């Protein structure tokens, strides 16, 4: 059910990142530098649980977490949030909650390449990976 997911992952187009990161708060000297950062994410299960891995020059990030399971989680930019991922219509989607905030990091599966719609307040992003063999 989420197999398809599996695997390594390149980052290979981004639209509107800056406007995802600005919107989180994020300051602009780290919006430069993850502006020009091509992340490469490793999803991986073991049974039940999933292991979701961004790896870059910049930042790393590790979470694991079982489908429909909340989880704490402290994100690249440091918001300790409540998290849950699930499957909904095919589609990977990680829900984070903080402060009465929220934001959606979804993920589908388009021609065999990963992409992924990040959303918080207005800002909507779509970055685009394709598969490691
Ligand atoms: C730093 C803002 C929060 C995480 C950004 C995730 C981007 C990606 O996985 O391509």
């Amino acid at each position: 059910m989420v197999d398809a997911f599996l695997g390594t992952w390149k980052l290979v187009d981004s639209k509107n990142f800056d406007d995802y990161m600005k919107s989180l708060g994020v300051g602009f000297a780290t919006r430069q530098v993850a502006s020009m950062t091509k992340p490469t994410t490793i999803i991986e299960k073991n049974g039940d649980i999933l292991t979701l891995k961004t790896h870059s020059t910049f930042k790393n990030t590790e979470i694991s977490f079982k489908l429909g399971v909340e989880f704490d989680e402290t994100t690249a930019d440091d918001r300790k949030v409540k998290s849950i991922v699930t499957l909904d219509g095919g589609k990977l989607v990680h829900l984070q909650k903080w402060d009465g905030q929220e934001t959606t990091l979804v993920r589908e599966l388009i021609d065999g390449k990963l992409i992924l719609t990040l959303t918080h307040g207005t800002a909507v992003c779509t970055r685009t990976y394709e598969k490691e063999a």
